[PDB]
Parts: C-alpha cells; structure tokens; sequence
C-alpha cells in the first residue's frame, strides 16, 4: 500500500531573483537523475508548498556564528551518516547519532578553549554521486535514497521521482526530532559528558584518554561551582545540512525570505548549510550556480587535483561579498597527501583577503576495500589526515577550523582499527552504511579526544 | 492521471506487560472509529509504530509541570487553533499566521490574568473528527476529517482510507518541526508579537475601546526593558501540540515507553502533549476513556449540556486516580444561556474530591447556529457571553477560571458573526474556509483576547 | 566635660605632572572657602591623601555611560537626599529612609518614563554649604555645614576647625559602606520598593489620585515576573553618591589616580561619583569650575535665574571640551514663575554648540521663601509648577528633559507646605528638622514622583 | 591634631534579648582592656548609633552559604592580615589582601569542585589576646591598634577607649572599599586568573605549577566557549571577619534585626562571622555566652588541649538548634601532632549528629622564633599540617571544610621557605607584621596549589 498526495492547482519572485535562478540551472548539472520531466515537475510543485525543513532567522545565525569559525573564534564539527536511509530514520537511530555529534563537541570545545558549531550531515542526505552508472553487481548504480532504492536488483534501482516527496517527509520528521533533543535533556552538559565517562571506562586504550577526561569533567565541575547551572547556557544548537546534490529537490525548497533583512533572498529551506561535492563543483556547472544565488552558507570539497588558482575562482564566486563563514573550504586529499597538497591552496586564498573556513574532510580521501570486499577505511590515515591538515595550518599561522566526519552512534564495524582495533575479518559482523563506511561510536568519540590533542598543540 | 501521486510505504515492541494493558483497555466499544479494514490498519500502524516521534516525554513532564501551576490557581491555559486542519491547508503561511495569533493573544492575556500563561495549539494532529449523520446534506458519506478521508464532495474522496495515518503523521511531524522552528525564533518575540497588537489597534473599528489597555501593556514591556531584561533573558517561548484523541488506530500507534533516565518508565502518546476526549466519545466504559486513563499525558474531557455532577466526578476518579493536580482538564461548553445554571453544581461537586482539575472555558461549542444565509456560524457576542458567565461561576465559588479553549485562525476568514468588523449574515460569503466549525478570525480572536483580559482584571 | 571624645590622627604623592598642573588651576581665587589655618589644613589634607576611596574608579566610568544615556534621551537622572547632611542624623535609619525614599520615587520614574532612571544620592558628603551672610540671625558665625563647623548656636561650634575635613571622611566612608550594603540586598528589590509604594496610596489623603497610576505599576511588575522575570535576572542596583564640591581642602585631598588598566591613568576626586558646582561658586575664572575641569567625574553646574546663554555655552567650553555627552550637566533652577521664559534661550544656545549636556530640573532652589511663622520654606505647588514649566520647555524644543535634583528625606517632616497632607505654616513647626533648606518629607517626595511620571507620559 | 566626635545624648531590646546579652556579659571575661568604665560607656554609646559595618541580610546569606560547606558541598577560605593596623589600612594594603584572597579562591574552587565562601580577616582585626602582660622589652604588651600602640614605648601602650571609635572607622572604610573592589573588575575570574599565571611565570618553583595552572586556565577557557560571560557570573562575595576579643566594641555594635526573619534576634553589625580564640573561649565565659547570644555563624579555636568531650560541649552550647554551617571549629595543633589529636575530636563531634564545619589553621600551632631573633612559621609545617588535616577527613570520611590563614598581597619576609626559599637572614628585609609572621603573596599562592592538590586527591 502506499500514500497518496494531492498536486497543489504567492507573489512572484523578484524579476532579478528568477532571471538568476532560470540562469543557474539552465547550466549542465552532473549527476541529475534521470526521471521524466512532467513527474519531476509534479514533485517539486507539491514541495513548492510544503512546511520548510529550516528557516532564514536560523541560517542567519549560523552564518554568524560560522563567520566567528572563519575569524578563528569558533570550530566547526559536522558529522553523520554517509547516506541516510528512510529504513533506518527512527527514534534510536537520529538520538544516537545526535548524541555521538554531542559527545564529540564537547571534548572538542574543551580541547580547542573556543566554541564548536555543530552541523549534523542529517534531514536530507539522501542523494549521492557515483563515478559509474554500472556498479559491481551490474547494477544501475544506488545514488540514495532520494532517487532509487539501495536492494541490489534492477527493479529497485529505477530513478523514482516519488522520492523526492518521500526524503522531505523523512526530512522533516527527522528535523522534527533533533529540535526536540536539542531542547531536551539530552544536550545538557552534564549528561553528555556522563556518556563520555562510561566510554572511557570500556574502551580497550581508555586509559589513554582518562587524563582529557578528567580534565573536562574537572572544567565542568568547575563551571558549576562557580555559579553556572543550565539554565544559564544557551541551549544546544544541531543545523542541518547535507550535499546539494538533486536540484528537483533544492529547488523546490527554496523559499523567499522577508525584507526584514532589508533585500529579500532566496533560502534554499532543506537545510542550514549545504555543500558542493567534487564531482559536481563544475566552475561553470549548475551547483556552483545554485550556490551563487542561495543565501545559506555553503561549502565545497577540494581534493587532490585541486589548484590554488581555482580554489580562488570558487573563493570570488561564492563569497564575492566579504562575508567571513560564507564559504567554507573542505579539504580531502587523503592522509599521504594532505602536508604537500594543501599550503599552497592556502596561500593563495589567504592572500586574496576573504576569510573562509578551512574544515577537514578525513574520510573521503583515505578510503580502500579490503580483501574481505569491504569499502573502508583505516582509522589511523583518518587521524593522520587531520594530523596533517593541523600541520599545514600551524605552519602557516592560519586556522585549522573544521572537521567534517561519517559517523554514527551505533556499534558498526565499518572502518578498521581504533581502540577496538577491527580487523577486516571484524568488517563483516555489522557492515551496516548504505554507502561509506562510517566511524562507529567509539571511534568518533576517540578521534574527538585526539583532535582535541592537536588543539591543545 | 487526477493530480495525485502514490508514496510507498516499506524495532522492538512495547513490553508484554504493558501490551497486556493496552490490549483490555482497547477491547472496550470505540464509538466514531473509520470502517476501514483492519489488515489494512494493522499495516499502517505498524509503519507508524517505528516513526520519529512528534514530541518526546521531556516535553509533556514540563507541560505536566505548567499545567500543576494552572489547576493550583497560579497560571492560565491558553488552547486555540483550527477547528479541523487540512493537510492542503498545512502550510508555512497558515500555521505562521495560527502560531502568531495565539502568540497576540497570549501576550494580552498574561498581562491581564498577571500570570503566566501555558500556550497550547490545537495543531500537528487535529485532523479527525466525529460525525452524528453517517449521510450528510449532499447525500455522502460525511467528511471526517483528513485522517479518515478527504472533504471534496465525491465518493472516492470520501471513502475511509487508512493510507491516510500515514499522510497525517508526515503532516504532524512537519507542522511541529516549523513550529518549534517558528517558536525558536523572532516570532516568538514579545516585542515583535505585541507590535502586531498596536497595528490591530490603530486599524480595527473598535480599536478605541480597546487602546488604553494596549498601552498600558506596551508600558508594561518598555518598563521590562527599562529595568535591564532584554529578550535573551525571558524564558524560551514553548507552544504545545494538542487536538481530539479520536482514531485509536493513529493514537495507539503513536504510543512509545518514556526511557528509564527519570523515576520509571512511563506510557506517553507521542502524537502530541495533549489530548482531549470529545463530547460522542467520552463513555465512561468505552476505549476513548480507557485510552486516555493508561497514558501519562495530560488529557481534558469536554463536558456539554448533558453533564451531570456524578458523572464528572467518574471521570476525576478514572483519569485522576493518583490525585495530580493539572492531569485533567474538564473543558465546559455550555454555551452562553446555560453556562450560569450548568456549571456550578458540576464544579462544587469534583471541588468536593481534593482533586485539582484545570477549568477550562469552550465558548465556541456550544454556541453555534446555522445563518439565514445558509453557513455553519457563531455569534462572538454569545462567545464573550459564555467565558463571562465562567468568570462569574468561579467567581462565585472561590474557584479558578483555569483557561479557554478556541477555534481560531490568522487568517482574515469571515466564519463568525459579529466582533468590531460587524460580520453579517451576507459577509459570511465571502471567506468562509473552515472545513468544519466557524473560527475567530484573526482579529476577532484578538479582540477576544482583549475582552478576556478585562475579565480577568475585575 | 562637655560630651565630646577626641580622636588621634597618625603613600607616593601624585605624579609631578599632574600636580604642576592641579597647583595651576587652584592658583585660582576660590568664594567660600573656610577660614581655618593653612598649616593645619594641610595636615589634614596629608591624611586624607592616604585614605581609602570612598569611590572607586570604575564606578565613575560606569556612570559615565549611563549618564550619557540620559544626554542621549535613552534614560532618565533622577538626583536626591538631604539638603545638608549632618554628622548627628548619619545613622542607620536615617541613610536608610533617604535610600529608601529614593528607590520609592525612582520605580514610579521608571514606569512613567519608559526607560532607566540613574539614581543619585545627595550623600556620603553634602556637609559643606556656602554663606551670603558672613553674620546669622543670631548675631554668630554662619553654619557653613559639619565639614567646617557646628549647627549649634554657639560661638565655639562655630569656629571653623579643619578636624572635620577628616570626620567628614569617616561619616562619607561609613555612609557609602551602608549605602553599598543596602543596595546590595532586599531593599532594592523592586518588589519591595513597590510595596512601600502601595501603602503610601491607601494612607495618602490623595491616594485616590496616584491609585490609577499605582496599579498600573503593580500589573507592570506583575507581568514582568509572568514572563519568567525573578529579582536575580535584575540588573544589580545602583545609588550613587553626590554632593557639592565646595570645600576644596576636602576634594583635593581626595584626588587619586586611576590605575593603567584602561585606557590610560585619569584623575578622579574618589570623594564621590559625581559633584556639582553651586550658584556661589560657579566663578568662570575661578577654582572650583577649574577643579571640575581637570577631574575625570561628571560633573554639573547650577544654573540660576542671573544665568546667560554666553556664560552657558562657556561653561560647556570649558568643562566638556571633548565633547563627551553626560559629562556635563546643566541643572536649571528658574523658579515656577520663571523657568518658561528664561531656560529656554539657554537651551538654544547650548544646543547649537554640538555639545550634549544633560538637561536637568533643580525645583527646589529657585523656590524659597519665608513662612508668617518664621521658617525657611517652599510650596509644594511651585516646585510641581517649575518641573512641569521644564518640561514645557524641552517639549517645546525638542529637546530631553533629562532629569531632576530634589531635597528629600525618608522623615516624615514639616519643611515644605502643601502636598496630600496640606502642610501649613502652623504645621511647620512640628518637625522642621533640616540643617538647612526644607526638604520633600517621604510622602511629598512619592507625590512628586507620581505627578513628573504623568509629566513624562503626556 | 585630633578629630573631635560627639556623645549621643530605639524602642528597647525585647526583655529576655537584655536578660540574656546582661547574663553573658556579667561572666567573666579574659583578655579584656584595663580602661575606665565611664570612658568605655561614653565610646559604646557612640558606636551604638554608628552605620554598621555589615547588615543582617548578608549574615543570613552567608550563613545558607556555610551551610553548604558543612554538608561537604562547599569549601571555606579565610584568610588576611593577623593584626590590621591603622597605619596599614590603605588602597595598596586592602586591595593586595583581597587580590591574594580572591587568587587563592580560584585555585581552590578548580581543585575542590565546588564552590569557596571567601571570608577576608579584615575591617576589624585590631585587637590581640597576649598571654604575658609584658612583653620581651619590659613594656605593658601591645594588644592591638583597638586597643594600645604598637611603638615600644610605655606611653603608646597605655590602654585607650579612643582607640574603640577609630577601630570602627577604620573598619568601617576598609568595608566601604572592599565592597567596592569585589563589585569591580577587580573580582573578574579572568583578570584574577592573568595574575596567577604571572606567578607561574616569576615563581622559582613556578615548572611545578605550570600544569596545574594551565589546567585552570583550559577550565575557565571551557566557560567562556560553553558562552558563560562575566555578567552570567553572580558578583563576588568577600565577607568580613575577625575575633571578636573586645567585648566593649562587640557589645557596642549589636543591633536588633527585623521580625521579617520571624523573631527578632541580635546581630553582631562589626562583622558577617567572628571567631573565639584559645585564650578566650572558657566555656563558662563572656566570649562563649556572647556568641550564643548572637545570630552570626561563629567559629572557635581548637588547640593540643582540646578533648573530645569539651569539642561536644561547645557544638551543644553554640549549634543548640541543631543549624549546619552556624558553627565552625577550626584547629591548630601543629603539624607534629594534628594526625594524632584530631581523629578522635572529629568522631565525637560527628556522633552527636551536628554538621559543624571543619576547619584548619595551620599557622597558629606552628610558630617559633628564629636565631636572628624573628617570631617566624615555617612554609613546610604550614603546609603539613593542612596536608595532615586532609588525612584526618579521608580516613574518617568526613569534610575537610576550609582554612584559615594569615596572609598578606605584599612581598614580606615573614614565614620561612616556600619556592622563593626565605631564610633565617632574609626575614630582617621586609618583617612587617603588626603581630603574627604572614605567609606573603607567592607564598599564600604557592599554598592555595598545593592545597588544591590535596583536594584533588
Ligand atoms: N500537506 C501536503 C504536503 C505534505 C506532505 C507530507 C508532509 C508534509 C506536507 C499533503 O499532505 O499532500
Ligand atoms: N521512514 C518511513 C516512515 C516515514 C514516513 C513519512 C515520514 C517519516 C517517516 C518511510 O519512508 O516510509
Ligand atoms: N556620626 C557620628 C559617629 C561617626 C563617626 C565616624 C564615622 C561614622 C560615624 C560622628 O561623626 O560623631
Ligand atoms: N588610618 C588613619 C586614617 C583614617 C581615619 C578614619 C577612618 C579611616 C582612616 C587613622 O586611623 O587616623
Ligand atoms: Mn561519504
Ligand atoms: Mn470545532
Ligand atoms: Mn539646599
Ligand atoms: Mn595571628
């Protein structure tokens, strides 16, 4: 059985805002599904009026508090599933998840003595590129579950426009709950960092870590005794964000903002930030012209064919404005690569006067199969990739600002090593990602406590 | 094609012991249920029982907590909204304009009652309810509601669907997203919400009669901000989630078991904070009843006409049997020529248990009549009327006039007759979009607001 | 005998600098200055160079800001307490009352003006006044206040002795330590105050008049403390301390610099927050308007009936030269019948300069006369009339009407005729307990609070 | 010169308050003044209408606050001159002693986890109990700037009631100043803090708690990044104390309070908390009947005679409603012995249910006199003597609830040792105390760390 909505049958946009917005996806876009146009249509006119996953008042306010990132005030952590899965959004699912993006921020804060932004990849990561359209099995390729299904037979891997309507109810219940967790309990200082006493008391290098625990725990503490309860702290902020991947979806999800701001803008209302991938961060394709006429704050990943010469171009078209926190710069070159590749792409943009983020991607450049014919990755290239990236900035005297982790708050067995040290015949017993292997609770939370080291450095 | 499109649909049960419970209090009669098949609805529930919540233990605990401060005299409950939402209806603009005129009203109301006041929405679900006729005026089976199945006046549409659980749940969750959204942001705002009450001043026909008590609550703000408290100092703005318990099928899915991180594990329905039990389902034997007696959630009765003292006091005893003071509301709608007579002998009564209640006024409900002209509608005089006469019982007997319950919209809607614009029979035409009940419009329900205020400061 | 105990009197001097440039500025010729020996003078001025402060000055900073609110016509100068203090009623319940009473009328400025009030104290340090007369009534030498001599009519008391430079210390530093304390604690809770003020409308003979007003009050701190407002989310309350510069044995000794951790040292008079300069001793050329000029608090100079608009614009030359709004205040004392022709011009002419001055209201001095019965009084109904022509005034210019200076106690005294209590000549004598000129009693000093609060909000 | 004061010339005390404060004063008193009783009732009436030093509402608050520290939630500093002079009592001298409190307050508060009341020895510390009437040099001993001259001349050391009058106005400005500095940003925990890592960096022994320190400044940092401003902070509290010794001042400086509290009771006005010493505290006493007589939280003064039996008495005498935080005992037995006398005192205390505060005063049980001729302490018996006390309460399980020190925020060379290693010679450089030798500013510091390490363990 299924469910059925209805096709919908305000003013328009400004006459410049449409021009710019025809313009931009009358360019090539990579990676598009390819759905019928007519259905396609279909789907963003019922999104054109659905309730908004977000709202401008908080992309503003993330965008200042990302401004304070890039001034080198503040970090940004931003992590969670590789893909999302409509099976796997439940209750348990997101608390964990949103817990493991707590635990992590905390030891983080602590670590670099400023505050940490905290983005989850959630409610909307739903789409992905794929380098083939012919899989392994020979397969259509899955590209998440906002355009087909993820079980390895033809039928479920046919591009259905239906998913668009799908992912954003999934979205937006899911948006739903982290609101609510946020408000809750669960972001209270106090309780979070309980959690990372219980880790360090069962993981095998606990040890380890008990010092830095201790030490925070002792921070804590003394916060309280100096006269600060909850009440006092402002409350948890998770943003949302995801790629920017299937404009069907992103278009139809934005929204024009009031001239409370003085000019009305476009806000792309899927999510607070969204990113450009590096296979669709084309100078001259749709993503990055999409990304020129929304107002949220954006990034782009830079890997290693990255030059400094374009690192700039994208700087003066997605920040043309000086706004410090508007565009953010996630480096993935891999582990090996990272101390050679990245200076010179720093120099170059530090000299141009505009303040982005520099964030850390470790993941996606540091990942092989294992002979066991799992995709994963070593936990110690994705600690020397943000070793390596803490280098380079050191070195050069500018901010190290960000890291941007696959993660969960289940016990998984997808990326080898760690305190745990999976092994890849380990890989097997919860191989549970849709797409990348992600860091399983336990290892994001010990790759906070050494990035925290590195901080402290 | 006809304009639609299909979505499909593709974790560890509730504990046995507590199954066990559920099962013998749903064996008993639900009256008003959809007739749709029940493999169908097995189905759907299952989908549902794995669903994110809409709201989440915490939160009801709190409201819990509020709601103690108002049965004790010592709060004000604020409950308004749409009569039945629609989800075509369910939009940014319109919940926008819902969550901002029970915000205006609020504001004016705290300042008169000199407390604070709990702000609860009749939203995120309120998207069922019962029918008297099972034929309705053109010969259909009648609309009830978007949960059941759909208001166009054919016989597709209104052939119960249990698809629609889904539809509504996906249609809750996202209105209590852009709420809380909303909420947390600068609409919440005292002083973004009361500027829109000195626009209504300026602009209504009335706004004469009631300028100096908009002043003097605009100098109570500048006198807030005078002694040094900006906005980032009051307290987070907090509009709840309620509507009518009615299909069982959506509530007992919606059920999750709270963690066990405070005293025990309890029993909530996660579809909202709080419920209510309306006038055709509230048989002291029958599942509605029942359902509302096994879960943790605050929950309100709506006692009409009819009510007897001894049977509101079986309703205290089953739905209060631990004596917490704001876990029942009993909701009266008398209307406005029987509210004086009725409803004294059924508040001394449940006064006499030691049990605290929330007294909360239905103006609305009882008051409604159909228009030479043909509408469904109310007059706002018998509306003002009916929460008079409440003031004057509790008055009377030293009791507290706990709240009022409002179908209300933002909207400029011509649904009532009567308020400062004077809407006439012939007026009536123009606007009228509820898919049930007339609702205050925008600046009637403001007015009221106003008039309420008045009450509360004599 | 003759009742009296003796006490024995027992750091780096100020940097070279500064002191050529302070010998400079006194060089110049000081009116009213006491008699006593130089030699003994200066010794006395050794001890009190190494005191502690009665201020401090970071206080003084923060002043600054906040008075350059009022400049800005953001906040409101309300400046009160005795006339002359007095060694012998600077007592517990006597600071008190003064503290009290000005609270009382600060909260009922507030309300009516819709901003801040920065509340200064005619305190820790108003024992010197000056003398037309160098003979009194009596055939003795004046009373020049506790700082140079004794009220007593006696010719021993009233020699002027240069030990009470540092009695005066020890009374001002007493004083403040008090005032600190008080303010620190429940009696500036606005809760508190405002109960007080609630009595004062069921006992007043007037109270029917003020009850209006009263009440809206109440349901202002009402509705604050609804909205989540509790007495720790206040700002912490502050009463600084003022008092004419007079004695200038007294205000130099008490110059200290302030240390290098802002902006660079500034020298500060740490006798007190802010001073004025009286009508006296406001010589353009002469030493007191030179101390002002060299010392880094606000200051203020009393404006007369004799004053030009030419003499107004040197005084803002030459003691706000920096054009730093709040430094300077102008305090206006016309008299009722004639602040609405002559403050005007002044105001023109100030204003055009630039500058920001702080515009403000002394009733009282332009308003004396002498009763049938033999006391120094004034009417209540002139000083009501000179605030009200003030207003008149700045309403007229657009311009702020920044404040007010009254004489007041927390006593219930007979030295002003009229108010709610119809004060007579023949009830004067009943407690006419002033050093020097009649002082608002607590009731007329709350009445005068009420009527400026409805001033401010026409 | 002198300055001249007059002789004054309410409703009554409740009649059993008369009866009762007439009763205690009518026992006998040690260590009181030999001064006309016509001159001393002409001082008492004067200061029986002077502004008081403190006022009741900030008693009761301090003592909810010592209520804390008794139920181990909480930890007590008491700490300043050993006898303030009027010669001392200066901007300089007062804001160095509450600088030395309020960083050593810091220090304890991060190694303690909680909370620290700050109770300065300060705007009436002027009176001394001597156990010879005369003294080395054959002059009448000096007693205190309340009472006699410090000048070793027979004429200076005459008793004089003056004296009582200028007390009080010393007292009373040195008050005036401190609740001006604690309302500055003198009391700012960051401009503190800057202050002890200056310390860190000119301290000889400053390697040993650089860690420490540096621990201090990440918690304080973590504050400030969870978004805790200055003005989140509630203000800084420093209360006054001192032995109440002169029972003319003392008496003289009650006032009645309200019935606001219920009852009205007396309060002693020339303080927040006083404290009986050895050489006073005969049970039978004026000193003991007074303090029962007073609202005030009080403390008495333990040493090597002590017994378990007569601890008891006391604690039924002055705690009679069974109040936690009214009453604190603070001992000092010398570091040679506290491990063995204190235990047993501890466990009968315990046994009667009353929740005094534990106290330690390391200095008074371990003074000698130097070769050179100095009354000196040295810094290693201090510090053994707090250590041992720890030892005591850990064992047991039960509070070590506070200390209380002689200290000042100047450079004196008054207690031998500490890491700037003050010898028998250095003393005769800057030997400065009116009374008691004074742990100086580094050394009062070096202490605070080594005491936090104690409460860390
Ligand atoms: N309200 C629309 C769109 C919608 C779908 C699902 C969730 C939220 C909105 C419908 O039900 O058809
Ligand atoms: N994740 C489930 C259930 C769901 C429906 C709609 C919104 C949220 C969740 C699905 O996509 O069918
Ligand atoms: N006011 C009294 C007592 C007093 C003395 C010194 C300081 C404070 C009060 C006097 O001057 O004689
Ligand atoms: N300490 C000095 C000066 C002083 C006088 C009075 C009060 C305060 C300080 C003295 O006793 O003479
Ligand atoms: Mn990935
Ligand atoms: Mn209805
Ligand atoms: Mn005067
Ligand atoms: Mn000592």
């Amino acid at each position: 059985m299924n469910w059925t909505v209805d096709i919908p049958i305000l003013p328009p946009l400004p006459t410049d805002l449409r021009t710019r917005l025809d313009a931009a996806l009358a360019k090539p876009a990579a990676q598009q599904p390819t759905w019928p146009a007519d259905q396609a249509l279909a789907m963003r006119t019922v999104l054109e009026s659905v309730p908004p996953v977000t709202v401008p008042s908080e992309i503003v306010r993330l965008q200042e508090q990302l401004a304070q990132v890039a001034k080198g005030e503040a970090f940004l952590l931003q992590g969670g599933d590789c893909a999302e899965t409509f099976m796997d959004n439940t209750e348990p699912h997101i608390r964990g998840n949103v817990r493991a993006l707590l635990q992590m921020a905390v030891v983080l804060t602590y670590g670099a003595s400023m505050p940490v932004v905290k983005v989850a990849r959630i409610a909307g990561q739903y789409a992905k590129p794929r380098s083939a359209d012919i899989d392994a099995l020979g397969l259509r390729s899955y590209r998440g579950d906002m355009i087909n299904g993820f079980a390895p037979d033809a039928a479920a891997r046919e591009h259905d426009p239906s998913r668009l309507v799908r992912a954003y109810a999934n979205a937006s219940a899911a948006m739903n709950l982290v609101r609510a967790l946020t408000s809750s309990g669960l972001a209270s200082l106090h309780l979070v960092h309980d959690w990372n006493r219980e880790f360090v008391r069962t993981s095998p290098a606990g040890a380890r870590y008990e010092a830095l625990a201790t030490e925070i725990d002792r921070g804590l503490r003394f916060m309280s005794a100096c006269g600060v309860a909850d009440r006092n702290l402002q409350t948890a902020e998770i943003y949302a964000s995801h790629e920017a991947l299937v404009l069907d979806y992103e278009r139809a999800m934005l929204r024009l903002s009031d001239g409370d701001d003085g000019e009305p803008q476009l806000f792309d209302l899927s999510a607070h930030t969204v990113w450009i991938g590096e296979r669709t961060r084309q100078i001259d394709g749709a993503h990055i012209a999409f990304a020129q006429v929304i107002a949220n704050p954006v990034g782009v990943k830079l890997g290693p064919n990255m030059t400094p010469e374009l690192a700039v171009e994208y700087v003066e078209r997605l920040d043309p404005h000086n706004k410090p926190g508007r565009l953010t710069l996630v480096s993935r070159m891999g582990n090996h690569k990272v101390r050679d590749l990245l200076p010179p792409i720093v120099e170059k943009v530090q000299a141009t006067g505009h303040q982005v983020i520099w964030q850390c991607d470790p993941m996606h450049g540091n990942t092989h199969e294992s002979s066991t014919g799992f995709k994963t990755r070593h936990f110690d290239r994705i600690v020397d990739e943000v070793q390596g990236f803490f280098e380079v900035h050191r070195a050069l005297g500018t901010h190290p600002g960000g890291i941007h982790v696959e993660i969960t708050g289940e016990n998984v067995t997808e990326c080898l090593g760690g305190a745990q040290d999976i092994s890849e015949t380990d890989l097997a017993g919860r191989y549970e990602t849709a797409c990348d292997p992600r860091l399983n609770t336990q290892q994001s939370l010990e790759l906070a406590f050494l990035v925290a080291e590195m901080l402290r450095d």
